[PDB]
């Protein structure tokens, strides 16, 4: 649903360290970060806000995305590091990047999805490719 | 803040002394307040291994209040306080709570360096630390 | 560390010696010294029961004891007491003690300068309280 | 020692006038009763039935107790009551008993209740050491 971002995240994790200092809230292992309906999955995450801006931050192989959209769309996905901007409402997943959906899947080096706009995007290096698909 | 080189005032039913030893306690109703900083508990027991002290506080639970520069204050609570002069250091251990305006963290574990302004949370392996999250 | 085992300085307006006691009594701007410690008070009163006992009054009274370590102790009470037999101190007011460091204030303080080990404490209703400044 | 107060009371001195009731004695003076002796420069009697009066600078005043430690003094005066037993030092006074010291300006004494008094008058005050 939109403004899913206007809710209380809910982090479970192992270790977390903060500074006050402007924001730097920094959790690792077995980390489960879940907003609304999101659900997030990563070895460490950062999250800073500079007295404002808040931007959650994936990192570890793999680590795992998914969301559920206003239409009941499952939307699920992957990379090397998640990227929600609370801002905007932007997402960058990067590198071995893979989104899905419940049609167009997306597999490539860096994937924007923005949940606002409805739209989603896909880069590739020099030498590498990119990916989708069709429901049957 | 400047709550670090404050005068310490600690108010409770009983005060007990050891100059050679140098193992002030603490019982009843404890509330020891140094600036804006507020620990309740039913034991304190500050102590000084040379000349270097260290407040301990003791509850079920023990509790924690400061006033931060930006004018939202700190509660927490634990089963124990250990609050280091030295280091301006305070860990609160067992059943862990801090408590800011927007965020709240529980784990085991509550390291809190208060001159630098940097927390830490841990957890026994097996269990895990929780976060929420505002606005 | 050696304040007891000297002569007893007192200077009173009047006093009493019960010689069968002793009940040695004092009054009117009682100033007991003896070594460093300076009771001051507005009755005083010596005995032995049956190892002699100091029993200030007046409301405040006051003590001093440099220990043997440059410790400069202090307080006050309305009911002051001292055994020299065991080196015991009993701050009794409006009671408030004192010392370089750290203040204490209550109902009841008592003492063992003997070994330094203190304590202090307070009716149900009333409450002790200790600063300690660097 | 308990028991002087009824001993006799030798007077004796260099020089003396009985009258009709107050006598006079004089010259290196000493009143002795039991233990107690007081030695002075010129004791007079009176009736408030007797009262015992002592002059000298000083005049100095011994006491034997029961349990062996000696009663010293020296006063101006030196008021004696048999009246009712009692006793005044006067003037730069001063009650040796160690182990007390007791030394004021008027020091009183009931020897049969084994008690003490001290005075001074606003100027200068009393002091008592305890050994």
């Amino acid at each position: 649903v939109t403004g899913d971002t206007d809710q209380p995240i809910h982090i479970e994790s192992d270790q977390q360290s903060l500074d006050m200092q402007g924001n730097v809230v920094t959790f690792t292992g077995n980390v489960i970060v879940t907003q609304g309906t999101i659900k997030i999955n990563a070895d460490k995450v950062v999250v800073t806000r500079p007295g404002g801006k808040e931007v959650i931050d994936g990192y570890g192989k793999p680590a795992t995305f998914y969301q559920m959209q206003d239409n009941g769309k499952p939307v699920e996905g992957h990379a090397s590091q998640m990227h929600y901007e609370l801002a905007k409402d932007f997402v960058v997943l990067t590198g071995n990047a893979y989104l899905q959906q419940v049609d167009s899947n997306i597999k490539g080096d860096k994937i924007t999805y923005l949940v606002k706009e409805q739209k989603m995007q896909a880069f590739s290096d020099k030498g590498k490719r990119v990916t989708t698909v069709l429901v049957p």
